[PDB]
């Protein structure tokens, strides 16, 4: 797997971002992750926890993985890093968003993530408290 390059078009939501990828508008869906919605418990601070963490980011990459680059509704699928930093992992880690969506053909990071929301989980973070 390897880290691409992209600029923030607009944060969107919590697992949606619209980035400029090999110079074409494209949204984004976070690989292996769901995050409350707005009216959710946690809903307000998920998603401003993932607008900052984009919006403050100098550079943007985007990693795809093995699988599928596109999903059913044409959003691309792909982790997403902010100054060398994966968001992903980043949103499961604060307990503001569950590993889900783990499908065979994108599954690299799994463990990775597993890891971060088992430490959440033992701190009680957030929507694990
Ligand atoms: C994260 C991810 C979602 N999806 C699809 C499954 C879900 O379909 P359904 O719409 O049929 O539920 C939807 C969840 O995305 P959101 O959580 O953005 O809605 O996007 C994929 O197909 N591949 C993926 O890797
Ligand atoms: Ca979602």
């Amino acid at each position: 797997l390897h880290k691409e390059p992209a600029t923030l078009i607009k944060a969107i939501d919590g697992d949606t971002v619209k980035l400029m990828y090999k110079g074409q508008p494209m949204t984004f869906r976070k690989l292996l992750v769901d995050t409350p919605e707005f009216n959710e418990k946690y809903g307000p601070e998920a998603s401003a926890f993932t607008k900052k963490m984009v919006e403050n980011a100098k550079k943007i990459e985007v990693e795809f993985d093995k699988g599928q680059r596109t999903d059913k509704y044409g959003r691309g699928l792909a982790y997403i890093y902010a100054d060398g930093k994966m968001v992903n992992e980043a949103k499961v880690r604060q307990g503001l968003a569950k590993v889900a969506y783990v499908y065979k053909g994108n599954n690299t990071h799994e463990q990775l993530l597993r890891k971060a929301e088992a430490q959440a989980k033992k701190e009680k973070l957030n929507i694990w408290s």
